[PDB]
């Protein structure tokens, strides 16, 4: 359902490009900013470069009137290092479960990543802002 939703905002706060890769929603839809009825393909974001101080926004929700939520993953990768993984990201805003999940994994000590805004207890996962910086 549309009540299961997440907004992921990637903000590059450093001086080196970061890149989005392997964006895949396993449950639900990706949709346009502020319009859950406008479903969009992950190719609108796949491989996109986020330049210094730029931002990129992904919106995902459950499908309308579906007893199912939104679940997906994506990578941030380093376009100056052979698209080496920076971090791996997983989101889940389930239907009928009170625990939402936002999990960052992987390791790359040249990069630092900070996120906030998530809601883990009941309802939608919320609007998560992810700051990236190459050290
Ligand atoms: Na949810």
């Amino acid at each position: 359902a549309y009540a299961q939703w997440v907004i992921i905002i990637i903000h590059n706060v450093g001086s080196q490009d970061v890149k989005i890769k392997n964006l895949k929603a396993s449950w639900g839809k990706l949709h346009a900013d502020g319009d859950k009825d406008a479903e969009v393909s992950a190719s609108n974001y796949e491989g996109k470069i986020v330049k210094p101080d730029e931002k990129l926004q992904i919106n995902a929700s459950g499908r309308s009137d579906a007893a199912a939520g939104t679940t997906g993953t994506f990578d941030l990768v380093d376009p100056a290092d052979g698209d080496k993984q920076v971090r791996h990201f997983y989101w889940d805003s389930p239907w009928g479960s009170k625990t939402n999940t936002w999990t960052v994994s992987g390791s790359n000590t040249k990069w630092m990543i900070e996120y906030s805004g998530q809601n883990l207890d009941s309802g939608a996962l919320g609007t998560i802002t992810v700051d990236t910086l190459k050290k």
